[PDB]
């Protein structure tokens, strides 16, 4: 309760890292509630979203698109600086969905460019939860411009199976989604701008017929295919975060399951098991946690195929290991009739 | 229950009341199954639902879009007066989800104007539940001409968490969604027509897009807002039904959560907990149950952004009381 | 279990039957696990989806849209034999979603047309799951083809509820929904094409709109309306088998109910119950259990109205039995 209490407490500073890799975090938490310390200033800047070159005015929380993900545990204290720096032209805030109170904090956070602001909440509920930009009158315009990110608030005892059997797992991986809206010229050739401000009326008539151009992972076409793909082993345990802060995905990994899905994000709320193809609304986060079975490559898309293959939204796995022909086998291999 | 055993039951008469309120009524049943009696009449009229002064012909239940929110408890009757007057143009109907058989009644209550029809059905389903009209061959127009609207039929009980434990709430309030298609000219201007039956084939082109023009609570732009704002104070538990007769939503309160939401609508399913953004179909009625925390305006939306903040889906709530620093404070505001 | 073990299993070969009806099985297994032996040809072949003769050139699993559903038990061995002919034109293979690794058999089954391939995994969950064609660099377009089905696995000790009570019915249906995207000429006639090939870049670019032109069930509008209807009596449980490759949709059985719907299609999550209208996400397959009450014809929809009534998305159940008053009942019937 009290705030002489709450300066009591420890303070942890944590450095963040760039999606889709998360801070290092203990999941069963050590010791008492603690302030967790985070850091961000945002910037605004273009950012190259295919390999034809479309551009698009980023608005990107630590300079990423999706933000990063903050971990800290149930009624831990999380305390932002944030941080706008006066290159910015803008005005931006951030709303925890995470947070009880102004907005998710959107009503204590507005600054302007050469302003910071600190702000802090406790962590009252455990789950994955979206953050995100929502300056009054341009709401959707910053979110789908990237700014939204997510953060995990674990339980204190980590995660468990809806039976209260422990659950933990050897790597985590967080996956943002972003749908953007890149106007086009009358030859449908992607146009590009001078400020944000410049792309501002061009881009709301995209937005209206609620149809995006492009449906992406980790900021790009392509962001974590090839050399960035993530990587696991047989027998690894893996959770993968994913948020969407504006429209609905419905995840698949492409040759797994979902082992044990908290498709709502909360984990008070027993997950699902054995998934094919989840469903994490616009304005959520949702988890997975599947223990690799057979090595190869995984695709990882919303099960949207046109949204998948046409506009962006895929990722792979690439799985070391040996395989197991007891779960899959060729007995004929393609051959002539 | 033999049609004499239903003849002695007692009998109720409720009083319908427009949302976002709803009809006074109790959480535990008092007594044992009655015959619970309400009256709607049909309104054919023009609705203003921006502040472009865009029209839409709406084809409103009791007058209201959405119409108003009806409570029974599981295993009452319901039976409902519906009236056609002689000044509309069209048939309507009710097709109740929560009701068994007929098309959800829809087969037994097609009136023409200058008609009535009296339905009865039992409530054997505890859950909200959209109701809409559906007239064969112009099922989707009347739908998203706003004829549509919600029961609740509470557990005999009252409302129960996962576990048994009891969730009475201090307020109810009832959020009808509206996806609106409305045509537009050669200058993208939105057309205004004299009679409902002459907005149909420009408004079934805009529907087969599938891409409302407007998305809205109670009708229109704003309707929930501002002065009109629901109300609420730290400290009070408070139930909001939200239905969606044709399309998805994901409604999400700024600032709050939903701490138990039953997001099927179905109280024998049990409800998700501490959620962010809950999803309610196109076709069902969701309930989120929530305590409020901290004072001030809360905003309720769509979480498609864009519906909410371009297209319409925006509400407000009012909360009064006391800040609590503990669960939130600024500790540097703004500042060079 | 060891090599000998597995080589040694019982072999049963089973002949498919054709959407929304299925193959011959048992709910509770009778005995040990066994390898489940099914061939399927792929055809090519142009079909026609509405009453104003559009033409798809399909892609089709042994010959139907959807391709049919397989069944089997927790920890059999589904064994597909796989043909793809040498008069169609395209490479083609298939992703079981219920399978573990190689992009779900995606991998391992790439055949030209003239090849066959023989795939066997192990089905280690039971639930229904959505299977696909899925070609490199050519998914979307496969599937949105019609290339897609599901199978079930079903528990070896039949269904049972959350509370662990066994579920048997008595009828079984399944219902592909597809999602097709048909491109129009600039007086808005559809297209029609010589060959599959030819109508590629002009499908993409409706694809890329996200919305569709036709939402059917088995393969085109009223597909399961009429005389095709599905059937059912008062009293007779039935599981509704649906699934969607691609895209959403929320089933609603019009004057019924899913008394126990696993929604998303696993039989190890508890099912939700009551529902009024349920949600199968794009890229699953869901099952909803009814016993019917009353008789009569039910449609049962996709509840976007416009996508069940403007675009397709409707079927029929005629039910035959004896009304019952207690349940619904027109006490006035529509008069001045
Ligand atoms: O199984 N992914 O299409
Ligand atoms: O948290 N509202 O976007
Ligand atoms: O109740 N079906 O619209
Ligand atoms: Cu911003
Ligand atoms: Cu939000
Ligand atoms: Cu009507
Ligand atoms: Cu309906
Ligand atoms: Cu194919
Ligand atoms: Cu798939």
């Amino acid at each position: 309760a009290t705030a002489a209490e709450i300066a009591a407490l420890p303070r942890q500073k944590v450095e963040l890292v760039d999606p889709p890799f998360v801070h290092a975090h203990s999941q069963v938490a050590e010791g008492g509630p603690k302030v967790v310390e985070f850091t961000m200033v945002i910037e605004e800047k273009k950012i190259v979203i295919d390999d034809a070159g479309t551009e698009v005015h980023a608005m990107a929380f630590n300079g990423t698109v999706p933000g990063p993900l903050m971990v800290v545990h149930q009624d831990d204290y999380l305390e932002l600086t944030l941080i706008n720096p006066e290159t910015n032209t803008l005005m931006h805030n951030i709303d925890f969905h995470a947070a009880t109170g102004a907005l998710g904090g959107g009503g204590l956070t507005e600054i302007n460019p050469g302003e910071k602001t600190i702000l802090r909440f406790k962590a009252t509920k455990p789950g994955v939860f979206v953050y995100h930009c929502a300056p009054p009158g341009m709401v959707p315009w910053h979110v789908v411009s990237g700014m939204n990110g997510a953060i995990m608030v674990l339980p204190r005892e980590g995660l468990h199976d809806g039976k209260g059997k422990a659950l933990t797992y050897d790597k985590i991986y967080y996956v943002g989604e972003q749908d953007f809206y890149v106007p086009r010229d009358e030859n449908g050739k992607y146009k590009k701008y001078e400020a944000p401000g410049d792309a501002y009326e061009d881009t709301v008539k995209v937005m209206r017929t609620l149809t995006p151009t492009h449906v992406v992972f980790n900021g790009a076409v392509g962001a974590l295919t090839g050399d960035k793909a993530m990587t696991a082993a047989v027998g690894e345990k893996v959770l993968i975060v994913h948020s969407q802060a504006n429209r609905d995905t419905r995840p698949h990994l492409i040759g797994g399951h979902g082992d044990y899905v908290w498709a709502t994000g909360k984990f008070n709320t027993p997950p699902d098991v054995d998934q094919e193809t989840w469903f994490i609304p616009g304005g959520a986060a949702g988890a997975a946690f599947y223990t690799f079975q057979q090595p190869g490559i995984y695709a990882y898309v919303n099960h949207n195929l046109i949204e998948a293959f046409e506009l962006g939204a895929a990722a792979h796995f690439k799985v070391t290991g040996e395989w197991n022909d007891d779960l899959m086998t060729s007995v004929l291999a393609p051959s002539g009739t």
